[PDB]
C-alpha cells in the first residue's frame, strides 16, 4: 500500500468543500456524521434521498454526502479528492472521531481509491459499507464519460488501484452485491473474481445468502430491505463489518426497504432514472483520462488520453 | 381459448387511431409495417427510437407504434384496445397483408392479451417477437399505476390471461429474455415457470444460449446485439419463429446493437429513464383495475377495485 504524505489535490480545498453537505449541519460542527458517496450519473441527494439519507438518520447518524460535478461523471481521481477532503473535514468536525463511509456503485471505487492513495484518511474512516461497488470496473465505445472509461474493466484506473494494493480492504469493509447486477459485472462467482469483492472484506453476494434463484439489480443492491439489514449490521457491528448472525433467508426481500415511506419507496425504485439522463446529457470522450502522477507508477504501460503511461 | 365475436372497445375508434403512428407514412396507407408495442412508462418513440425503429427500418419495414396514454400506465386492457385497433388498421392499410408485432416488456403482455381475447386479430398477426415480456407479470404499491398493479404476479389480469389459455402461443411467437432481468421475475428456470415463456413458442433465455455466466438486463434484452440477431431471425424466418441456426455464442454481445448510429447506442442504455420518471408523475391508485366483462370469468375469486371478482 502507498505510504507517507498525501498527494496534493488538483483542486483547492474551497472547491472540494463546495461539494460537501450535511443534513441540518455544517461539516465543521456535526454530530455522528456518515459520509455517503453517490453513484455514477448522480448527486448525493439523487443517490440517497430515497434510501440511506433517511435510513441513516433513523439509525442516529447525521447523513452527509459529496456531489462531485458533474453528477460523478468527471475523472474518478477528482471525485476522490472530494471524498478525501470530506473525511478530513467530517473527522475534524465531529470531535476528531472516525466516521463510517457508505457508498453506491462508483462511490465504493472512490472510497477505496481514497484509502489507497491518501494514507491520512485510513485512521479517520471507521468502516466502509459499499453497495454494488465496482473495484474491478465492469465488462458491461467512444461515447463515454471520463469516469465510465475509468470504470471499464482493464482501465488504467482499475489497474492502478489493484497494483497499489486497493483490492484488499484497508479499513473494515462490507461489500453487498448481486450476481445479477445489470450494470456491474462479473459478479457471478461469489469469489475474488467478482468486481465488488475485497480481500479480507465481508463480501456479501446476495445469492450466497438468498439462493441461486434470487435476483436483484444494481439499484436494488442499494435500496432493498435485504440491503438495509446488511447495512444496519455493518454500521452497528463492533467489528466494523456486517455479521452473518444479523441476517438470513427471511431478510431476502428485494423490494425497497420497509422503513422508507411509500413516497421514498417509489423514488427508490426510480433510482437509475436521473443517472441515465445525466450520462446522455453529460461529458463524453473517446479515451480514458490520464492518471495523476501518484497513480502512474501503478499502471505503467496502460494507454490514456495523452498516450502510454511511462515508468 | 376464447372464441367468437370481438368484445366491444371501451374507447372510441378515433381515440384509438390517435394513438397510432407510422414512420413517414399513414397507417391507412403503409408498406411493410411492423407494429411496435412499448413498455410501461414509455411512449412508442421512447421505447424504440434508439433501437427497433431504425433497426426495423434497416431491415426493410415501416416502423409503426402505439403510444397508449398516459405512457402505458393506464389499464392494460385499454392499452390492448390500442394494439388490437392498430392491427385491424395496419392490416387494412397494407392491403390485407399480415404484419409482425414486436414488443418490449408490457407490450408483450398487451400483444398476448389482444390475441387471447380479441379473436379477429389472430388471422391478422403474422408473428410476435417479444423482448422481455411479462406474461406472468413480475414478483419484483398502494400508490401505483393501474398497469403496474396488473403486471404484479398474482394480479387478477395475469390470472385471467393464464386461465383463458394465454400462456400458450396463439400466433408464431419468439420470446427473448434474460434470467438476470432486474424488472421481470421469475426468469431463472429456462422453463414454463419463466414469466416470458409461452408454450409452443420459441423461448430464448439468453443464458441457455450464452452460458450461466451471461448477464443482461431488462433494457439490454431489447437493445443488445444478441437481441438484434434473434429479432432479425424471427422476422426473416419462414416458420414465424427465430431459428437456432441463425444465432450462437459469438452473438452473445450484451451491449447496444452494432448497426445503430453512435447517438442511438447512447440513448439505448437510457431506456428506463423516461419510464421510471413517468411512473412518478402519472396516474396512481390503491387497487387493481376491474377486469372488463370478457376477461372477468377467468379470474373469479381475485380482488380488484370494486371488490371480489364474481361471475357475470
Amino acid at each position: 500500500l502507498p505510504s507517507g504524505s498525501d498527494p496534493a489535490f488538483s483542486q483547492p480545498k474551497s472547491v472540494l468543500d463546495a461539494g460537501l453537505t450535511c443534513q441540518g449541519a455544517s461539516p465543521s460542527s456535526v454530530s455522528k456524521p456518515i459520509l455517503l458517496v453517490p453513484g455514477t450519473g448522480t448527486t448525493g441527494p439523487q443517490s440517497f434521498d430515497s434510501n440511506w439519507i433517511p435510513l441513516s438518520t433513523q439509525l442516529g447518524y447525521t447523513p452527509c454526502w459529496i456531489s462531485p460535478p458533474p453528477f460523478m461523471l468527471n475523472d474518478t481521481q477528482v471525485n476522490t479528492e472530494y471524498m478525501v477532503n470530506a473525511i478530513t473535514a467530517l473527522y475534524a468536525g465531529s470531535g476528531n472521531n472516525k466516521l463510517p463511509v457508505l457508498t453506491w456503485s462508483q462511490g465504493g471505487l472512490v472510497a477505496q481509491w481514497g484509502l489507497t492513495f491518501f494514507p491520512s484518511i485510513r485512521s479517520k474512516v471507521d468502516r466502509l459499507m459499499a453497495f454494488a461497488p465496482d473495484y474491478k470496473g465492469t465488462v458491461l465505445l467512444a461515447v463515454s464519460a471520463p469516469s465510465v472509461w475509468q470504470q471499464t474493466t482493464g482501465s488504467a484506473l482499475t489497474t492502478a488501484l489493484r497494483n497499489a494494493g486497493g483490492l484488499t480492504q484497508i479499513v473494515p469493509t462490507t461489500n453487498l452485491y448481486s450476481a445479477t447486477d445489470e450494470i456491474v459485472q462479473p459478479q457471478v462467482s461469489n469469489s475474488p473474481l467478482d468486481s465488488s469483492y475485497l480481500f479480507n472484506g465481508k463480501n456479501v453476494q446476495a445469492q450466497a445468502v438468498c439462493g441461486p434463484l434470487f435476483v436483484i439489480g444494481h439499484a436494488g443492491s442499494l435500496t432493498s430491505q435485504f440491503s438495509y439489514v446488511v447495512g444496519r449490521s455493518a454500521l452497528r457491528s463492533t467489528t466494523g463489518q456486517a455479521r452473518s448472525a444479523d441476517y438470513g433467508i427471511t431478510d431476502c426481500n428485494p423490494l425497497p426497504a420497509n422503513d422508507l415511506t411509500p413516497e421514498q419507496k417509489v423514488a427508490a425504485a426510480a433510482l437509475l432514472a436521473p443517472a441515465a439522463a445525466a450520462i446522455v446529457a453529460g461529458p463524453k470522450q473517446n479515451c480514458e483520462p490520464d492518471l495523476m502522477p501518484y497513480a502512474r507508477p501503478f499502471a505503467v504501460g496502460k494507454r490514456t488520453c495523452s498516450g502510454i503511461v511511462t515508468p
